[PDB]
């Protein structure tokens, strides 16, 4: 379930960080202008870039907390506050999160592993309207 | 082949009925909706709990038994009686069962061991027919 997919990722957390990273980017490639230098690379290219490795591991770190503090795919009022107050996160809307959790949840899917990717899902959207709540647009 | 299976089961059975259980909730998520004390557990959470080993034990040990009794991987009329009319089974249907099985043949299948797994697999089937002769819906 959800719980075991949350210590799944974080037993091989720098791996599934820049495959789902890089799944989102690949899916979405207009994304990566909220970023900086991802453009014009292929994924061997990223993978060798030390920010890119740093990035993804501090991202997916606090997603996996985000996901641990929730309760029944729920997230903490506190953790979506956070998430919007963000200095990085100044330029994002609700859409951006949307967009990562629909190529987590194809990634998971499209793997030969037992994820829950349906509580993925439901973690996404509530994550969003978490979001909606703390106040982004 | 089966008879063999069934000895290597229940050598360890704590580690298989755990093992083979949790591969089947991990396949079918929406299953866990069963077992209300299992939701938002870890795998390591679930096996510090007290009856989600009792429980699953118990559940391979009857599983055993009845494979025991089977002839040819036909189990007995009375022993899919038996599981029927039992209190803790009365909101299940045979797609249940039939969930059980697939997600136990596959995990034999990934296994290193030279499992019967196609025994495993007519026994489930056969099982279920019996469920359904039975009375199950
Ligand atoms: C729940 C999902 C998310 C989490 C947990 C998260 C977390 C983080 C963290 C921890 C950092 C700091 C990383 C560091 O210091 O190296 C960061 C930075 C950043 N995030 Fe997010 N983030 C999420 C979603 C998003 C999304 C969907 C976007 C846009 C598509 C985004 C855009 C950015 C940008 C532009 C930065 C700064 C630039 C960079 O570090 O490369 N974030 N985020
Ligand atoms: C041949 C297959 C099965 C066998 C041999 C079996 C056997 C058992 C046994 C012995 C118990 C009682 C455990 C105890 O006394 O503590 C039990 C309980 C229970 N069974 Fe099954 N069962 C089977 C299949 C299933 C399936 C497929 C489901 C639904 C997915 C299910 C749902 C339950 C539930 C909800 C309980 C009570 C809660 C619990 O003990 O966890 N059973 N079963
Ligand atoms: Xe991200
Ligand atoms: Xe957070
Ligand atoms: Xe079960
Ligand atoms: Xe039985």
């Amino acid at each position: 379930g959800f719980k075991q997919d949350i210590a799944t990722i974080r037993g091989d957390l720098r791996t599934y960080a820049q495959d789902i990273f890089l799944a989102f980017l690949n899916k979405y490639p207009d994304e990566r202008r909220y970023f900086k230098n991802y453009v014009g690379k292929s994924d061997q290219e990223l993978k060798s870039m030390a920010k890119f490795g740093d990035h993804t591991e501090k991202v997916f770190n606090l997603m996996m907390e985000v996901a641990d503090r929730a309760t029944d795919c729920v997230p903490l009022a506190s953790d979506a506050n956070t998430l919007v107050q963000m200095k990085q996160h100044s330029s994002l809307t609700t859409g951006n999160f949307e967009k990562l959790f629909v190529a987590l949840v194809e990634y998971m899917r499209a793997s030969g592993q037992s994820f829950d990717s349906q509580s993925w899902d439901r973690f996404g959207k509530n994550l969003v309207s978490a979001l909606s709540s703390a106040g982004m647009k």
